[PDB]
C-alpha cells in the first residue's frame, strides 16, 4: 500500500576526504514526479551546477541531515531545474520516521535544491515540506553523518561530500512500507 519507488539516487559520501559509504535513495516518481525529476536531474549534474561536490551542510543529531545547496554551501543557496524556486507540488506522504527525503525550504513554494534526510520521525514537518523519497541503503552513512564532529551552528567540523552522486534507473516501481528506515 505504500508509495511506489520509481528511480534511484546514490551518493557516494566523504568526510574530510575520508569515504563513509553510499547512500541509496527511493524516489516517488509516481507520488510527486516533479519534485523527484528535480532531486534526479541535480544528482546528475557536474559539480557546481548540482550534487557532486556539494556538503551536508547542516547536521543536527536526532533530527536530520540537511544538503543540497551547491551555490552558497551554508543554506541560503541552491536553485531548482525550473528556476530559482517552484511550487509544493502536494503533501501526500509524510516524515514517517528515520530516512525519509524531504525538501528543504523556507516557507510555501520555495523549494530550490535543498534537501535533508531525517534520523527520526518529524511530525511537525509534515504539511510542510514535500516528502520525496525514502533511504534503500546506507542508512548507517547517514547514522555516520549525523554523529559527525560539529561547530556552532549545527555545521560538520569536516566537510561532509557528496564526493559522486547518480541516478540508477528502476526496473519495476515497487512499494514500500510508510516505516522508519532501519
Amino acid at each position: 500500500k505504500g508509495p511506489k519507488v520509481t528511480d534511484r539516487v546514490y551518493f557516494d559520501m566523504e568526510i574530510g576526504g575520508k569515504p563513509i559509504g553510499r547512500i541509496v535513495i527511493g524516489l516517488f516518481g509516481k507520488t510527486v514526479p516533479k519534485t523527484a525529476t528535480n532531486f534526479i536531474e541535480l544528482a546528475k549534474k557536474p559539480k557546481g551546477e548540482g550534487y557532486p561536490g556539494s556538503k551536508f551542510h547542516r547536521v543536527i543529531a536526532d533530527f536530520m541531515i540537511q544538503g543540497g545547496d551547491f551555490t552558497r554551501g551554508d543554506g541560503t543557496g541552491g536553485r531548482s531545474i525550473y528556476g530559482e524556486k517552484f511550487a509544493d507540488e502536494n503533501f501526500k506522504l509524510k516524515h514517517y520516521g528515520a530516512g525519509w527525503l524531504s525538501m528543504a525550504n523556507a516557507g510555501a513554494d520555495t523549494n530550490g535544491s535543498q534537501f535533508f534526510i531525517t534520523t527520526v520521525k518529524t511530525p511537525w514537518l509534515d504539511g510542510r515540506h514535500v516528502v520525496f523519497g525514502k533511504i534503500l541503503e546506507g542508512m548507517d552513512v547517514v547514522r555516520k553523518i549525523e554523529q559527525t564532529e560539529k561547530l556552532p551552528g549545527d555545521r560538520p567540523k569536516q566537510d561532509v561530500i557528496i564526493a559522486a552522486s547518480g541516478h540508477i534507473a528502476v526496473d519495476t516501481p515497487f512499494s514500500v512500507e510508510r516505516e522508519a528506515v532501519v
